[PDB]
């Protein structure tokens, strides 16, 4: 599923991420904008072996099992082929284990280098939500 700006954002609230550790519904949208532009169906193969996976692009070195990335841990408890549902709802319980853990939102390679700092609210003017 490739979701609309306002479509995610409004899934995206209804799921808690708005102000979830203190970061924005904006950040949220621009985070998955850029990581998979709003496809749910996204993957990408990192160099080290692990693969990116969903609309949040979340890895499998850590926070998921794919079989295939030895050493790997599965820290949200899911195969990440579950992160490549419509719905969205396994995508952000794992995120919110994510943001939780340390860094932020920073863990998010691209909402470091395009959200971060940026005027996200632009990311839901105009939404109903
Ligand atoms: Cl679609
Ligand atoms: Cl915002
Ligand atoms: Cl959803
Ligand atoms: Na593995």
């Amino acid at each position: 599923k490739v979701f609309g700006r306002c479509e995610l954002a409004a899934a995206m609230k209804r799921h808690g991420l708005d102000n979830y550790r203190g970061y924005s519904l904006g950040n949220w949208v621009c985070a998955a904008k850029f990581e998979s532009n709003f496809n749910t169906q996204a993957t990408n193969r990192n160099t080290d072996g692990s693969t990116d996976y969903g609309i949040l692009q979340i890895n499998s070195r850590w926070w998921c099992n794919d079989g295939r990335t030895p050493g790997s841990r599965n820290l949200c408890n899911i195969p990440c082929s579950a992160l490549l549902s419509s719905d969205i709802t396994a995508s952000v319980n794992c995120a919110k284990k994510i943001v939780s853990d340390g860094n932020g939102m920073n863990a998010w390679v691209a909402w470091r280098n395009r959200c971060k700092g940026t005027d996200v609210q632009a990311w839901i003017r105009g939404c109903r939500l």
